[PDB]
């Protein structure tokens, strides 16, 4: 049902994110680059999401895709200025077993960039835990 | 749409695959160390899989219907469609086909995970099993599952 539906991709990036840090060899943790793992793959991941689908293309991530991916929508989309986003999520999916939490945001950061690639637009992702479970996702057109 | 969701999955498989494989440490590729990491990523997401559906006398009621959630509802979480054939003997033998396998549409890495999500949903119903998978005839697969 979608108790199950809304379990799979939590429980494939609890995967993903411990085999990376399991997996990491010398000083992999310490110099980022179970971070970039982490967002690459998400890069890939949403590329090829889009491959089967400014503003009007915020809203599609807001909504379908996100839907998609963590079956419901952003709360809330907010610009402030020219080029800069905030995505809300109240209750993100992948936090809701729980600067130590920003490994679990990585992949969904790179999800946002790699769909926004394939639609020609170039973007750095960061995010934050407002308040547990809640996070905010920052695009910045480049 | 639905195109999209059915994709997650096999991109995020895709993933895993990919990562076992450029991860693996000297010897991990020939002494099948990649396997068991796909096999055992799989036993977790089934075992967790399990625990987000709803239980009842019924339901799981004797070992065919157990098999038959798998083949059904389980499936359907993950590969968005059904089993297209189960066959039993009956004595402990079943064979789940696949017959266009959505991530086949070297051939073991990418059913290792799914042997372990079979397997791993059977371990949190109470049954142990070896689960074991073939191409049959490209992108058709079976599975195999031997209840001990």
């Amino acid at each position: 049902g979608s108790m199950a539906d809304e379990a799979l991709f939590l429980l494939l990036h609890n995967e993903m994110v411990s085999g990376v840090y399991k997996s990491a060899e010398q000083g992999e943790v310490e110099n980022g680059r179970c971070i970039t793992k982490l967002e690459n793959m998400g890069f890939r991941v949403g590329q090829g999401l889009i491959e089967r689908f400014e503003l009007d293309i915020m809203k599609f991530i807001c909504k379908d895709f996100w839907t998609t991916v963590f079956k419901k929508q952003i709360d809330n989309l907010r610009t402030n200025h020219q080029g800069i986003y905030v995505l809300q999520d109240n209750k993100f999916r992948l936090l809701t077993q729980m600067e130590h939490a920003s490994k679990y945001l990585a992949f969904t950061c790179g999800l946002i960039r790699g769909g926004l690639s394939n639609l020609g637009i170039k973007s750095i992702v960061t995010a934050e835990v407002s308040s547990m479970p809640a996070c905010k996702f920052q695009v910045m057109i480049q």
